[PDB]
C-alpha cells in the first residue's frame, strides 16, 4: 500500500513526520518544521566536489608514515568508508517510503545524497594514496574489526525495512505467511523507526566524530592535508546531518507531532541509553585496535577514549538522555579549529 | 533478503546492474559500466540552485498573459511539478533496492537529487508568480486532467515497488498469504523493471521535452524569462536523465549485462511499444487540454503534436523501438536556442 503519488488531497502541514499520507506533490513554500527547510537550504549551499580537492602530496606523506601509522590512517579511513557507504543508500531505503512531510521526504535524499559525495571523496582519497585500492575496499567486507560495528548499524535499518514491508503489504493484525501467523504492529513499527534514528543519530553525532579526531591529528602534524580538506567539508555536512536527526527525535518524544510517539520514547528511554553507551564502548575498543601497536604524535588510546566520553555525554544529553560519563573536558582542543 | 550492507565479500564488476548481491562498498575507483560514473560526474558539475535564480519579473509577465494563456502556462508548470514531485522520490524507493552495482546506485540517488531541485525550483518561480500558491499545489492533485496523465507512470513504479517488496519478503516460488496461493516469479519481477524503466524512459525523453516547449515558447516572446532560465538548467539535467535509462535499457536489452534481461526484452518488445505510443497519444491529448481556449505566438495543438511525434521517433529509435510517425523535420526549430 505505498504510493509514488498518493492521489487523495490532503493538508502535509497536518500530517505526522512519518506513517501519515505519502507524500503527493513536493512543495517549499510551507514547512510544517522550519527546521528541514533550514538544512535542505545549508547542506544546497555547502555542495562541493571531491574531485576537485587536491590530494597530491598526500600520497608522499602516507607513503612515509611508519608500519602502525599507516595502520592508524587506514583503519580510520575504511570505517568512514564503510559508515558513508551504508549512509549514502539507507536513509533513502529505509526512511524515504515513511515519511508523510514534503520538507522532511526532501531532506532525507538531500542528506543521503550528500553522503554519496562522501564516499566519492574517500574513493578519491583511497586510490590516491594506497597502491592497490582494491586491497583496502575488499577489506572493509572481510576485516572482522570493522564489521564488528557495521553489524549493530545495519541491524537497526534491515530490521526497520522488513517491519515496513509487512506493514505496506499486510497492513495490521495477525496474517497467515506460508501457514505462519504473523503480527504486524505499527506501534512496534513506530518503536523500530524510533530506535533506527537513535542509532543513526549515534553514528554521526559519536562514531564519526571519533574518526575526524584520528584523520585531524594527522592534520595537525601537517600531513595528509589533501585528506584534512575533505575531512573538514565532510564534518561540515555531520554537523547538519546530525542536527537533522536531533530534531526528529526531540519533535517524536515531545509529542509535538505523533503522540503515540512521546509515549514509545518513553518506553524506549533504556533501550536508547544503552545503544548509544553501546555505541560509546564499541568506540572504545576501536581505539585499542587502532593503538594496538602504538600512538602517534597528538593521539593515543588515553585521548581518544576521553574524547569519546566527552563528546557522547554531549550527544546523549541533546537528546535528553542520562549523561553515562563522569568525563567534562575536551582533551583535544585544538579539533574546533578543524570543526566547523 | 535486502541489506543496507550485505557482508559477503564480492566482485562488483561481476554483478548485474539489478537483481544481483545488494551493494556493500561504494566505491568508484572501477566501473563496470563507464556511462554511469560519466553521469555522474557530469550532474555534479551542473548543480545549480533555483533560490539563485531572479524570477522576480516573471510575475508581472505572468499576471499580464490572456486567460488561456495563463491556462497555458500555469497548466504546463503544474504538469512539470507534478513530474518532478514523482520523480524526485521514485527512482530511490524502486530501483536503489534493487540495485546491484556500486556506480549506478550512486547515479539513481543523484539522479533522483537533481530531481528535488527541479522541484524546488517549481515552487520558487510558483510563489514568485501566482497569488494564492496553495490552489495550485492543490489543483496538481484534484485536477482530473493532470492527475491522468500521473495515474500510469505511478503504477509502473508501484507494481515494481510491491513486487520487489513480496520477493524480498518470500523469496520466489508459490507461497500463501492468507491463505490465497501468490506466486513470486523472479522473471515477471524482471519485467515489471523493463517496462517501469522504459515509462521511465518516455516521461523524461518525451513527456518533459513537450513541456520544455510550452515554456520555452513563452521565453521566445521575451516573457517569463526567470522561468526560461530555469527550465534551461532543468532541460540540461533531463539530457542526462535520459541518457542514463537510455543506457539501462540497451544494456538490458543487448544481454551484455544478464542474459534473462535480453530474453525478457524481446518477450516484451509490444508492450514496450504499445507504451510509448500511448505515452506520445496522452501528450497530444495534453496539448488539447492546454489550448482548448486558444494558442499563442509560436505554438499551437497542431505545432505541438507535430513536436510530440518528432521526439517520439528518435526516443523510440534510440532504444530500439519501431518508429510510429512520418518523417519531418524539427517543428519548432527555435527550441535549440534554449536546449543545453
Ligand atoms: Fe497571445
Amino acid at each position: 500500500a505505498y504510493t509514488t503519488f498518493s492521489q487523495t488531497k490532503n493538508d502535509q502541514l497536518k500530517e505526522p513526520m512519518f506513517f501519515g499520507q505519502p507524500v503527493n506533490v513536493a512543495r517549499y513554500d510551507q514547512q510544517k518544521y522550519d527546521i528541514f527547510e533550514k538544512l535542505i537550504e545549508k547542506q544546497l549551499s555547502f555542495f562541493w566536489r571531491p574531485e576537485e580537492v587536491d590530494v597530491s602530496r598526500d600520497r608522499i606523506d602516507y607513503q612515509a608514515l611508519p608500519e602502525h601509522e599507516k595502520h592508524i590512517f587506514i583503519s580510520n579511513l575504511k570505517y568512514q568508508t564503510l559508515l558513508d557507504s551504508i549512509q549514502g543508500r539507507s536513509p533513502n531505503v529505509a526512511l524515504l517510503p515513511l515519511i508523510s512531510i514534503p520538507e522532511l521526504e526532501t531532506w532525507v535524499e538531500t542528506w543521503a545524497f550528500s553522503e554519496t559525495i562522501h564516499s566519492r571523496s574517500f574513493t578519491h582519497i583511497i586510490r590516491n594514496i594506497v597502491n592497490d585500492p582494491s586491497v583496502v575496499f575488499d577489506d572493509i567486507v572481510t576485516n572482522e574489526q570493522i564489521q564488528k560495528r557495521a553489524e549493530g548499524i545495519s541491524s537497526y535499518y534491515d530490521e526497520l525495512i522488513e517491519m515496513t514491508s509487512y506493514w505496506h503489504l499486510l497492513g495490521e493484525g495477525t496474517h497467515t505467511v506460508n501457514g505462519k501467523t504473523v503480527t504486524v504492529s505499527l506501534r512496534e513499527l513506530k518503536k523500530k523507526l524510533y530506535l533506527c534514528l537513535m542509532s543513526v543519530n549515534a553514528l554521526e553525532a559519536i562514531r564519526f566524530y571519533v574518526s575526524f579526531a584520528c584523520s585531524f591529528a594527522f592534520a595537525e602534524r601537517e600531513l595528509m592535508e589533501g585528506n584534512a580538506k575533505i575531512i573538514r567539508l565532510i564534518a561540515r555536512d555531520e554537523a547538519l546531518h546530525l542536527t537533522g536527526t536531533q530534531h526528529m527525535l526531540n519533535l517524536l518524544r515531545s509529542g509535538a507531532d505523533d503522540p503515540e510517539m512521546a509515549e514509545i520514547a518513553e518506553e524506549c528511554k533504556q533501550e536508547c541509553y544503552d545503544l548509544f553507551v553501546q555505541a560509546a564502548q564499541q568506540e572504545k575498543d576501536w581505539a585499542d585496535y587502532l593503538f594496538r601497536d602504538g600512538s602517534m604524535i597528538g593521539l593515543n588510546k588515553d585521548i581518544l577514549c576521553q574524547y569519546v566520553e566527552y563528546i557522547t555525554n554531549i550527544r546523549m544529553q541533546a537528546v535528553g538522555l542520562d549523561l553515562p560519563f563522569q568525563t567534562r573536558s575536551n582533551p583535544i582542543p585544538w579539533i574546533n579549529t578543524w570543526l566547523v
